């Protein structure tokens, strides 16, 4: 594995919006997608530019308490200060007792654990969250990568209805990372596409039992990911993704997966400005 | 006869579905005029098959038909947004394809369509068919892979908000089998509420079919599963296996939901088809 | 296959709490962990020491209707009465149709089905529940075993922002049995630890596709379990477990998994 070091900025975007970024003034909601290969180490300097206590906490990666991102463990960041966080990962290895310790690979995420409560409630509400992708050697890689976060009644903290439009060309390999947050329950559904329900979303071997699905529970704290071939067997056009909970979709958690023609030209019913 | 097809192809089935108002509270799909049910027909295919459906809208409302899991283009997706809905009194033609697994030019495997899927209205009352679904336009869509074992009995259980198959006066459906029969359950959640489907005295592997695929299958054995809006799954069991005949409750396990009436009976009769102690027939 | 006979006592522990115990005055919430290997049978005399109608009901195990612990099936226990419940179990076997009947093994649970409502709503609420672990031959056994029940807004009926502290020493094999109950949805999450999402939470062949997870839905009626090695690759300390539903955690569904030093001391 390799050791990588990055600086991450926590910034107030607006009254309602706090976010993480890889450069000063570049914070986004959702935050940047962080990638590691199993066994890599990532070291992050979290620069808190805000007037709030806040922090950084991951899922799935190896971290000790001093990296856990909680006030309880002395791991948060005071306003105008920087904290070093250290995330490790490992390949699968055999234990002395005969058993198998699984490698770190999976679709994970990170987010504030310190802002407004010990559980980071206000931090998450206002957008400090981001995808953490830990790859196993040999995993297939995407042309396009989308992070979808159902945060309470919001998709990626967008306004009443502006749900992100995610875009691909017909036939491209597309990676969806999906993360739930907040106090609300959701079900993530994508029209016209489907994946196997397992780590990568695709068949690993003839013995793989996993069912094919077009929809999956996305609850607070939960993350998964998968890959599809854009418009495979269905063609291009505007493909809806949304929360299948009926009053939720009506309140606007619905958005478009836009699949253009292979050459990148717009499909039938679309009006370009 | 020679010559047969150069490459094996699936079957193309053509059907008509009537969307009808049943009462002020109820809308449904049916295979014949006056034949609407809630839930509607179980539609069944094998991987590779095509299903060409004429939806005849007999109501005064805009509504549609949209599936999960099968292959459809935007013109079949069942949304107003894609010009895919059906205006009052009109007929729209929908096409649903399916495929066997295949190897991609990139070397990865495209999974075949098989699984327990479902269909339902996307156009009525909202771009999401909230009213359609609330009022009963939904049904199971079962796509099978070759060699799948076939049920003797088949039950569609839809948790739609606080109702099972929209049964709102006590009267959650009793499902029946004779002891030893292979029985198939298809579970579909709908609406705004969260559920856990639980079945007394029976259990299944949590995977596509509910049974062991090979000696490598890791899937836990379960008697209960989340069934939330949009979610379907299915499994098979041998009725009363290792347990015996009787009234076997199935219910949502959310406490306040079961207490409100989301519970029903799985009635396992004796092998010969006779009532077990406690149950009378008439 | 082994047959085992035990007495179970339903007791009122306090005003807000009912429990099961293996001895008089010994009732706890959650109740005792019942352990079986596939093929074994567990025969239970439930002694009802309360003034309330109540019952005992298993998941996963083979039981006839006479043992399903519901009023509708004549299976409940009146105040003062003693009732026999019989749970059998089996190893996998091949059916005549070629298909495979799965053995019982799993992380299961048992609870009241008769108190307050035909669904045992009051009995579940006031704490009558426990873990039922059915093991398959060759399964690895824990050094420590924790039952966590998310019951409405409570963790093991701690209603006071008192959620249990579960303890282990660094490096010990730890089993978690997770059970949901009540009317709320939850997600169970464990800091600094992860497990394969499958029956045992660990890998049995290179073919197991199961994702590795640190969090899972735990809703009413639902159970599951896994083993971890305490503090593996992460060191000892106060490691949070909690419900990831934000308003829930803020309201007190959070507790500690305390990993001590290899020698038992605090970190
Ligand atoms: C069938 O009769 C009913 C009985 C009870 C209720 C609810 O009040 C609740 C279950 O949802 O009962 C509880 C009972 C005991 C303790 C707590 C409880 O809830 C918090 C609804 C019923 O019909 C709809
Ligand atoms: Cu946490
Ligand atoms: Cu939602
Ligand atoms: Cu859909
Ligand atoms: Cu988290
Ligand atoms: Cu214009
Ligand atoms: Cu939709
Ligand atoms: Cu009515
Ligand atoms: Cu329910
Ligand atoms: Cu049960
Ligand atoms: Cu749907
Ligand atoms: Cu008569
Ligand atoms: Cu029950
Ligand atoms: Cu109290
Ligand atoms: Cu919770
Ligand atoms: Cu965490
Ligand atoms: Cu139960």
């Amino acid at each position: 594995g390799t050791t990588r070091r990055i600086t991450m900025y926590a910034e107030k975007i607006s009254d309602e919006l706090y976010g993480y970024g890889l450069a000063p003034g570049g914070a986004t909601v959702p935050g940047p997608v962080l990638e590691m290969w199993e066994g890599d180490t990532l070291e992050i300097d979290l620069v808190n530019t805000t007037d709030r206590v806040l922090s950084l906490h991951p899922h799935g990666v190896d971290y000790d308490v001093n990296s856990d991102g909680t006030l309880m463990n002395g791991s948060a960041v005071m306003p105008g200060q920087t904290r070093r966080y250290t995330w490790r990962s490992h390949v699968g290895y055999r234990r002395a007792d005969g058993s198998w310790a699984e490698g770190t690979a999976g679709y994970w995420h990170y987010h504030d654990h310190a802002m407004g409560t010990e559980h980071g409630t206000e931090g998450v509400l206002k957008g400090l969250y981001g995808a953490l992708v830990v790859r196993r050697q040999g995993d297939l890689l995407p042309k396009r990568q989308f992070t979808v976060v159902f945060n309470d009644m919001m998709i990626n903290n967008r306004a009443h209805h502006d749900a992100p439009t995610f875009e691909a060309n017909l036939g491209e390999r597309v990676e969806w990372i999906a993360i739930g947050h907040g106090s609300n329950f959701h079900t993530f559904h994508l029209h016209g596409h489907r994946w196997l329900d397992n780590r990568t979303g695709m068949r690993t071997s003839e013995y793989d039992p996993s069912p094919l699905i077009d929809i999956k529970d996305l609850n607070p704290g939960v993350s998964f990911g998968f890959q599809v071939i854009a418009g495979e067997g269905v063609g291009p056009g505007m493909w809806m993704y949304h929360c299948h909970v009926q009053n939720h979709s009506d309140m606007g958690m619905a958005g478009m997966f836009l699949v253009r023609n292979a050459d990148g030209t717009m499909p039938a019913g679309v009006h370009e400005h």
